[PDB]
């Protein structure tokens, strides 16, 4: 019914708290698996619509190729329950892992595309080739665990996609990672800053890894929000897919994967979250408006329920979907509460120094923010407030995140600010060896979750290189800027 | 390349020839296990989008269980690994011995289910399962590898209940006929035949007349209160009395991209309804004059423009080392719905012709109208297609009394429609008996379903088997 821990005190248990009172989502006794409520599963639902559109519009085609992941990581379940995951079931009586153990690690179908590809790539007529599907796995939950953050169990998409060119690849990788910033913004209103992988932190079948980087204030922890590799040539190369081009002479094709997960969820609850429980940006919420009677001294009760009523009809007319709670056992504080746990996005007070007012007041979720309103504004008024809310939500995140980034250029000022819960942007030389020597450093320097800095991105949108610049670290020239900060 | 087997010769090797050269689905490992390559998910994906919203419609919330199928009455449900506490309840038969998804499901609900506000309770998901594949398979048939979707409810009255069932079950038609363009027939399964657990189960039918086989499309069990009274999951009403609630539960399978095929399937290849096919149209040059050859290429493109200009997605095959007729059985194989050729004459008269797939029926077109008349043919070959399933299908049910006009009718390949007790004891013994006076992985004779639909049933008027007064009609016939 309430939220014990404070968000920005005791984080961990705020977050914990949060998702299981606010029937997001249900642990079942055994396993340490959790139960995607109706709440949790229309959020997904509503970014993997946006996805399908914009990748409709780019081409890419849907599909299901069997995950699969070395029997090794599976082992936990088949001791426990003696059942598996049903979408990679079939991984355990296969026996004897194939091909090669960079991919095994991970469920993927790329195992077995890989595997078919040459087959269907003979010609350039064949290209370019671009599938997407959609995937959801589970195994035995970490013994410390977070949902969506840190957790066993995904729901998620991976594309993959075989070019003629580089440029032609390329161009739809950062294509891909553009949708993944609408994906993050127009849908959870989260910020993120787009950026390629350090070379140690990068993929290792990957030429290069973009990615999309999300920010946690109160953790003052940065975590990967979606990713899209060019892959290039090297599992042509690695599985002869090759192609006969215009001229006809035999060509390696280029190759690109990208990937966003449930993850996301966990990041926009992270982002928006009150004390008092759920923030759902309105796309993501189920109902954008729940009706409150207000009323305790005895009074024409069915004057209001009509009233209220009549605005629900005003709304669920223009397809606004609200919840009327006329629950009788629970007083109009309670309901306050229960709904603004719950994470909606506005409330309706209904009173009956309204009804003959003919107004109503309009509570937002995000500021609480009140206001008095006439019943004939009341649709526009409402619309123009969910979007409000949204573009507000996302501002704050926003600040918040501009806020969390530190720019130094040298080593000095990084402790500090990374005792503050702040990420820095720091001129790099990127060489390798130093990534390690950082790491180790910064671990040593420090008071679940590591306290060694590690680079999280070189952001595309790079800050001017003087000519000067030494890298922070080794005294090299610096190549670029980079983000270095504490990660999940 | 092309199908080495007719349709009425061998059907099996004819489906199987089928879906891996239309390139439906592909086999990688020994596993036998398939990809969906994009043709078949298109279809999935079509059906899936048109439930989603119907059922939306319907105030039903998309949700997600985790499951955890153990190796090794399957119906829609895989047998899951038990992840909650079962309780001392259990139950004599079936229920914790051998548990499955729905099973799990429950035994979380009352959590969810306190008083009649928090009713009704509606769910659905979607799934995705991929186990070892059988020894001997039949895809989307019968195979251990599909994608499905499942739905479950909890209600205060019985009626709320089984008025939602019957939605979902038209549902499930409108989802096969609309869609598919497969024609099939609701009726409620029989006693020895339903669910174990169901007060009563509806059923979708499906026939596949080539084979003499009849199969269950889709489902929709009426539930009660039995798995509410195994699992105690009451609610307070209006007056404060603890109340079992009113279950359903209703599932449709990748099943249903088996059964279209087998519908409407050529000795030419797969035939798509228009609907469920990502290219509408595929565009062919006609020529070996170079010198026309230019100037072909541009009236295709200039029709690919008209075509793609409108949302029609288009291929335009104009692959020089192929023969025209390598790319006509090429794209029948694939079912696209209408190809359209250009030669030299096309040019002159300024037409070009339109074959349509469903009957290889050809046409000259005034280049200005082939959009038109090139939406009206798609359209008109949806129809077509079902009208002939149907036709196909009513011709392969005949309305029978007694027991020699049943047998002679089956296996003649029918599927009879007659006069019954509706008594559970007589089943098992028409099967056998049945099965004996006759005549792969199944079988015998079952009663299918009895349709909603019901005939005169003249006040005479005997059942066929037990001579016992008949209550109903009922459809009879082999299965998968
Ligand atoms: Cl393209
Ligand atoms: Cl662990
Ligand atoms: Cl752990
Ligand atoms: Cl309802
Ligand atoms: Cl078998
Ligand atoms: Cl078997």
């Amino acid at each position: 019914m309430a939220i014990t821990s404070k968000k920005i005190e005791n984080f961990s248990d705020w977050y914990t708290q949060v998702i299981v009172k606010s029937e997001l989502i249900e642990y079942y006794d055994i396993s340490g698996c959790y139960i995607l409520r109706p709440a949790a599963y229309y959020i997904w639902e509503c970014v993997q619509a946006f996805f399908n559109k914009e990748i409709k519009k780019l081409n890419v085609e849907n599909s299901y190729f069997p995950l699969f992941v070395t029997k090794n990581k599976l082992e936990k379940e088949k001791n426990h329950i003696e059942g598996f995951s049903p979408e990679v079931a079939w991984v355990t009586k296969y026996g004897d892992s194939n091909l090669p153990e960079e991919i095994a690690i991970r469920p993927t179908s790329e195992t077995i595309m890989y595997s078919v590809f040459p087959k269907w790539i003979r010609s350039y007529r064949d290209l370019p080739l671009k599938l997407n599907q959609w995937n959801t796995v589970v195994r035995w939950e970490f013994k410390q665990p977070t949902p969506f953050i840190r957790t066993r169990e995904f729901l998620w998409q991976e594309g993959h996609t075989a070019h003629k060119n580089e440029e032609e690849a390329v161009k739809l990788v950062f294509d891909i990672l553009d949708l993944y910033r609408r994906w993050y913004e127009e849908y959870l209103a989260v910020p993120i800053i787009k950026g390629i992988k350090s070379e140690g932190e990068k993929f290792g079948g990957a030429n290069f890894t973009s990615t999309a980087e999300a920010f946690i204030s109160e953790n003052g922890r940065a975590i990967q929000a979606a990713t899209s590799h060019y892959l290039g040539t090297n599992f042509a190369k690695m599985f002869k897919i090759e192609f006969e081009d215009e001229n006809e002479v035999k060509q390696y094709v280029h190759q690109t994967s990208w990937g966003c997960t449930t993850r996301s969820i966990g990041i926009m609850i992270m982002t928006h979250g009150d004390d008092k429980g759920l923030v759902l940006p309105p796309n993501v919420s189920k109902y954008k408006v729940v009706i409150v009677p207000i009323f305790y001294k005895t009074t024409d009760e069915n004057a209001i329920h009509s009233y209220c009523k009549d605005i629900e009809k005003i709304l669920k007319n223009a397809q606004i979907n609200c919840v009327y709670d006329d629950r009788a056992s629970y007083s109009p504080g309670y309901k306050f509460n229960h709904w603004e746990l719950r994470g909606i996005p506005i409330r309706i007070e209904v009173g009956p120094k309204d009804l003959q007012n003919n107004s109503c007041v309009i509570v937002r979720r995000d500021n609480n923010e009140k206001c008095n309103v006439k019943k004939e504004s009341v649709l526009l008024e409402t619309q123009q407030m969910l979007v409000d809310i949204h573009k507000n939500l996302f501002l704050k995140a926003k600040k918040k995140l501009d806020d969390s980034i530190v720019q130094v250029t040298s080593f000095s000022e990084v402790m500090n600010a990374l005792n503050k819960k702040k990420m820095v942007l720091a001129p790099w030389c990127e060489d390798i060896a130093t990534e390690e020597e950082i790491k180790k450093e910064t671990q040593r320097l420090s008071l679940t979750l590591s306290g060694a800095m590690k680079p999280l991105c070189i952001p595309l949108d790079q800050p001017p290189m003087p000519p000067n610049m030494k890298c922070f670290w080794s005294g090299k020239p610096a190549k670029r800027w980079c983000l270095f900060g504490r990660s999940y």
